[PDB]
């Protein structure tokens, strides 16, 4: 399977992110770039709904089919949608090259038809000592998003 | 099971289309509106790929896993608005005819039902809704 997402938002933030899974239960490669970002770390998650009728707001919460706590490290408790942080350079460009073992593009709990979101602030990966850390990672507002679609 | 699609293009054509399927073995209800169209019939199809990196062009061909994406035509009234109210039992929101993650496209011309529908005016990726 291959998938793709066009990220867009109100601001200068935009990008394209590609997904590829060679085998049914194989790792998913996630790669592309996002620009218009402030230099530094930006939270990066799959959200539950592929509903962009009210912008990124209508995407709902982090995609969490197992009803677990927010995280990031793929070897510890997380939402399925938790993809940690992207890092923007001095020119505001975040080149993305990730391999994730928890998301999938087929079978149970796949992310096709859901929304990819890039955030205002860094994701604390559920490591903070506050309630918000366990829910959102304190990544703040949604800067750009798009629906994840099947690609050729 | 519910889905939604925001149709956009590089012209005036735009709309929102909703999909609801209460039963996995039953019909999908398709409803919404599209504005900015020329009066008359317009091709209305699910295309294979939910790839909008090149606008509607990257959506690929008419969706056909066997066409399954054959939703026929919408009718734009004289004010350029098409009211969409469709029940289709060929498309699905689950299983093998699943259209989630694919692209809904509205066309310049009428689908002659056998498809000569012309340019892709607006499109969007079909996403899971609450
Ligand atoms: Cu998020
Ligand atoms: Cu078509
Ligand atoms: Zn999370």
């Amino acid at each position: 399977t291959k998938a793709v997402c066009v990220l867009k938002g109100d601001g200068p933030v935009q990008g394209i992110i590609n997904f590829e899974q060679k085998e049914s239960n194989g790792p998913v490669k996630v790669w592309g770039s996002i620009k218009g970002l402030t230099e530094g770390l930006h939270g990066f998650h799959v959200h539950e709904f592929g509903d962009n009728t009210a912008g990124c707001t209508s995407a709902g919460p982090h995609f969490n089919p197992l009803s677990r706590k927010h995280g990031g490290p793929k070897d510890e408790e997380r939402h399925v949608g938790d993809l940690r942080n992207v890092t923007a350079d001095k020119d505001g460009v975040a080149d993305v090259s990730i391999e994730d073992s928890v998301i999938s593009l087929s079978g149970d709990h796949c992310i096709i038809g859901r929304t990819l979101v890039v955030h205002e602030k860094a994701d604390d990966l559920g490591k903070g000592g506050n309630e918000e850390s366990t829910k959102t990672g304190n990544a703040g507002s949604r800067l750009a998003c798009g629906v994840i679609g099947i690609a050729q």
